[PDB]
C-alpha cells in the first residue's frame, strides 16, 4: 500500500547526458548513437535570445565551436545540422550506454519523468505532466537546459521533451526531441502568456481510484451522474471536458476496485462543489492531477 | 524556477539491484562489493512471520538455499550470516557497478530517495522523510521488501533504509543497513501501532523559504514571534518543537531572503492558527514537512 509520484528509475537516461559549450553557452545535451540533441539556443548570447535568427547565427558555427564532453572525456564533432528548434551534433563515436529509446510527441495530461542536470550531470528526477496550455510546472534553474523528459516501457526510453524556456510565470516550456515546442512558444526572449492550466479530469479519476484502493474513501457518496451533467460542473471549476474516451481508459480501475466512472464522476463533484472540509486523500489537500490512469495502475501492479 | 519533490538520480543504485529468491519468498537484495544485503524474512514462511526464531530457521539454510540473481545471470553465494534483522549473502563476484557508498543511520525529519523494486527490477524513484515516529509513508507492495533509501553525495551513495514491513496502517518500517529498524518495528505479524506522527517544523520553515525563493509570497505576515512562543503554537498542532540548531540550520536560507528565521516562524504561527483559506503555496494546499533545509538549498541552487 501507499501511493506516491513516482519517477522511472533515471539510470537508463543518465548515461545519455552529455554537457554541451558553444561560445559562453553550457547546457545539457542528449547523446543518443552517435547524435548529441540540444537546445539551438546554445549558440545565442542572451543579447541575440531577444530577436534570434538562427540560420544566420548557425552559419557563424563549426563542428569545432561545438564542445561535446561527456564525463570528463571530449567528443569529437564531426557534423551539425538544425532540426526545428534542437541542434544534432554528430559525434565520432555512438553512446556506448545508448538505450532502446523512442522520439514520442505526448499529448497534454500525459505524465513523464524529468532528469534535472546541470553540465551534463544529473542532479535530480522527479514526475511532470505536460499541461493542458503545454507548459510544465518543473524545477529548471540557468544550466538545466537541455534536461530531458522520458517515460520507460520496460527496457525503451520513450524521450517526450527537452527543457528550452522558462515563461515570466515561473512554468516550462519545452520541445519533443524532433525540436518542436510543445504548444504556441519560441526560443526567443519575448511576451509569452500560459492560457488556462485547467485541471487533468481524467488524471483526477484515476487518482480517486488509487485512494480507494490505498484505503482512503470518506469522499466516496451516495450519488451518480451524466457525462453532460459532470461537465457543467468541470466547465465551472476549469476541469478539461470528461468523454467517453476517458470513461473507456478508466475502465480497468473501475472493474478492479466495482466503482462505475460515473460514481466517482459524482464524487468528484461534490469534492468540487464542497472543497476538502480540511481533510486530505493519499496525504494531498487538493485534487492531484499528475497520475494518468496507467500511472495509477502500473504503480497499484508493481510493473518494472 | 519552480520546486518540485525530486530523488536523487538512481542509476548507482540499480547497479546494486538484485533478486533473491529463499524457498518461495522472493525480494529484493543490495548488492555491493562481495556482499549481498536483504531482509532476513526472506527465510520465513509467511506462517513463520507469526512468531519466527530466525536463528532456528536460519540453521535450516544452506548457501545454495539462497537463489541470488543479478539481470539473468545467477550468483554463487560461498557465505550467509544474519546481522540484526538483515541477511549478508557473501557471493563470489564483487559487483562491478558498487558505487563508492556508506550505511548511515539517518534521524527523523532526514529526507531520502526510495528506488521500489520487484524482483531485482527497478519499477521507480520517489522522495521520502523519516517520520518522527520512525515510519516513512512509501509506496509498496509485496515483493517490494528489500528496496533501498538513499542519498547522494556527488559521487557517494549513503544507503539509510531497507523496506522490511506495512503496518496494518499502511505505514512503512525498515531497517539501516546494519539491520537495525528505526523506531519499536520489529518484523513479526504482530499488534504495532504507528505514534503520533507529527510534522517535522524546520523541514515546513525550509519550504516556506523555497516558496519565497521561487514567487509564493502571500503568506509573509508583518509579525515575528519567540522560540518559546512559537513552540506552545507548534505543540498545540504536533509540530516538532524548534530548537536553536533549526535556526542555525535554516541561517543560510535566512541569509539569501533576508526573511530572519523567527519571522518565518511568525508566518507559520498564522498559517496554523487560520490555514490556507483555500489558497496554496509551491502547488500544495498542505504545509510540506518532506524537504530539509539541505534540501531546499540543493534544489534553488542546482547541485549535481
Ligand atoms: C536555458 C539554459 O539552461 N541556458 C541558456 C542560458 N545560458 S547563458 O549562458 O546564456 C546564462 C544566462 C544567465 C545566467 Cl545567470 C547564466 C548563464 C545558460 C544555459
Ligand atoms: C516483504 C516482501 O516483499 N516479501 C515478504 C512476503 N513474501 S511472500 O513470498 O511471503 C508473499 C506473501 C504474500 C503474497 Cl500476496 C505474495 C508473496 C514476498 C516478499
Amino acid at each position: 500500500s501507499g501511493f506516491r509520484k513516482m519517477a522511472f528509475p533515471s539510470g537508463k537516461v543518465e548515461g545519455c547526458m552529455v554537457q554541451v559549450t558553444c561560445g559562453t553557452t553550457t547546457l545539457n545535451g542528449l547523446w543518443l548513437d552517435d547524435v548529441v540533441y540540444c537546445p539551438r539556443h546554445v549558440i545565442c548570447t542572451s543579447e541575440d535570445m531577444l530577436n534570434p535568427n538562427y540560420e544566420d547565427l548557425l552559419i557563424r558555427k563549426s563542428n569545432h565551436n561545438f564542445l561535446v564532453q561527456a564525463g570528463n572525456v571530449q567528443l569529437r564533432v564531426i557534423g551539425h545540422s538544425m532540426q526545428n528548434c534542437v541542434l544534432k551534433l554528430k559525434v565520432d563515436t555512438a553512446n556506448p550506454k545508448t538505450p532502446k529509446y523512442k522520439f514520442v510527441r505526448i499529448q497534454p495530461g500525459q505524465t513523464f519523468s524529468v532528469l534535472a542536470c546541470y553540465n551534463g550531470s544529473p542532479s535530480g528526477v522527479y514526475q511532470c505532466a505536460m499541461r493542458p496550455n503545454f507548459t510544465i510546472k518543473g524545477s529548471f534553474l540557468n544550466g538545466s537546459c537541455g534536461s530531458v523528459g522520458f517515460n520507460i516501457d520496460y527496457d525503451c526510453v520513450s524521450f517526450c521533451y527537452m527543457h528550452h524556456m522558462e515563461l515570466p510565470t515561473g512554468v516550462h516550456a519545452g520541445t519533443d526531441l524532433e525540436g518542436n515546442f510543445y504548444g504556441p512558444f519560441v526560443d526567443r526572449q519575448t511576451a509569452q502568456a500560459a492560457g488556462t492550466d485547467t485541471t487533468i479530469t481524467v488524471n483526477v479519476l484515476a487518482w480517486l481510484y488509487a485512494a480507494v484502493i490505498n484505503g482512503d474513501r470518506w469522499f466516496l457518496n451516495r450519488f451518480t451522474t451524466t457525462l453532460n451533467d459532470f461537465n457543467l460542473v468541470a466547465m465551472k471549476y476549469n476541469y478539461e471536458p470528461l468523454t467517453q474516451d476517458h470513461v473507456d481508459i478508466l475502465g480497468p480501475l473501475s472493474a478492479q476496485t466495482g466503482i462505475a466512472v460515473l460514481d466517482m464522476c459524482a464524487s468528484l463533484k461534490e469534492l468540487l462543489q464542497n472543497g476538502m472540509n480540511g481533510r486530505t486523500i493519499l496525504g494531498s489537500a487538493l485534487l492531484e492531477d499528475e497520475f494518468t490512469p496507467f500511472d495509477v495502475v502500473r504503480q497499484c501492479s508493481g510493473v518494472t
